[PDB]
């Protein structure tokens, strides 16, 4: 019935519903007013932009979480970690296509919220640290670890972009990720 003590927080409930609509209908199908009525006067969020910022922040937090798990799952050597991070990134991207578009669009919009910006920088910092550790272990050659990380990001975001766009022409995404990882590793390796 009423059930006054079996309610989730409005913030969490609205964010789960918003993400579901985002993935079905896209960002233009998102309405705070609709989501609030759908969740049966507070909408929690001050306005639509606060909702989008929250989704974007949550997206980065979850992407960072996924990369960290990939590292934990894999062997403790650089070649394995590089391979695991790449595969985890592409899987995330393909499982959360509309959220990922929102994450990147929001993060780089004029006046982007600092908590979104900080969350996005964390995912990248993780990668940069793994590259730096690889250089300290002497597995790869010298160079600016943030440029190395950036080339890796472009590579695997490029693969995810081709896959989402139907431009792999029948090459299984997993095989293209692996070929890109092997070639990258070889191009850096000592």
């Amino acid at each position: 019935a009423e059930q006054p003590y079996h309610h989730g927080s409005l913030r969490r409930v609205l964010l789960a519903r918003a993400e579901s609509t985002l993935e079905k209908d896209g960002v233009d199908g998102l309405s705070l007013r609709q989501l609030a009525r759908e969740a049966g006067p507070s909408k929690h969020f001050r306005d639509r932009q606060a909702l989008l910022d929250a989704l974007a922040e949550s997206g980065f937090l979850r992407l960072t979480a996924a990369l960290e798990r990939a590292v934990e799952e894999a062997e403790s050597h650089a070649r394995a970690r590089f391979a695991a991070l790449a595969g985890a990134y592409v899987s995330f991207a393909l499982a959360h296509r509309e959220l990922l578009a929102l994450m990147y669009g929001n993060k780089h919009a004029p006046g982007a919220a600092s908590q979104v910006v900080e969350a996005g920088h964390a995912s990248m910092d993780l990668t940069v640290r793994i590259v730096t550790e690889a250089q300290a272990a002497g597995d790869i050659g010298p160079g600016d670890a943030s440029r190395i990380a950036l080339v890796a990001f472009a590579t695997f975001h490029g693969i995810a972009t081709l896959a989402a766009g139907g431009m792999l022409d029948g090459a299984p995404v997993d095989e293209v990720v692996t070929a890109a990882s092997d070639t990258f590793w070889r191009g850096l390796a000592q």
